[PDB]
């Protein structure tokens, strides 16, 4: 709803790593800290779906700035190293690249096409915000 609290697909929730508590993580079905991403159960009848498709453009919330922008973005691939205080100066993986504004709190703010939910707000700063590609966690939705 809001579109900042993570993806709720079925049974389970997909968010960010850093951004993910000790019990989720105990509990968590997928994880992967390069992507920046876990997917763990949740007693809860989500209502987003994953978008099966290869949209080169979407819509993301920015959080600090209260409105919805729509961005064009570089397909998934590995990104520079980049360093922020939940994590070093690191490659990420399935990282989606686009021009706007991001902010520290805004993490997590989800990107959307008419397909459904593409990737998950991961960092940013300077006029440019990078988001972890879902798409291949279709299997979700069963
Ligand atoms: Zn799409």
């Amino acid at each position: 709803g809001p579109g900042f609290g993570g993806v709720f697909v079925g049974s389970f929730k997909i968010i960010n790593y850093h951004l993910a508590t000790i019990e989720e993580r105990q509990s968590a079905i997928y994880v992967d800290w390069q992507s920046d991403v876990l997917v763990t159960p949740i007693a809860a009848h989500g209502r987003h779906q994953i978008a099966r498709c290869k949209c080169n453009t979407g819509v993301y919330y920015c959080r600090h700035r209260d409105k919805s922008y729509p961005v064009c973005f570089e397909g998934p691939g590995i990104q520079w190293i980049e360093q922020t205080e939940y994590y070093p100066a690191r490659y990420q993986t399935n990282v989606l690249l686009a021009a706007g504004p991001a902010e520290a709190g805004d993490c997590g703010g989800l990107l959307v096409c008419p397909h459904g939910v593409i990737g998950l707000l991961t960092a940013g700063g300077g006029g440019i915000v990078a988001f972890t590609d879902i798409r291949n966690l279709l299997w979700l939705d069963t």
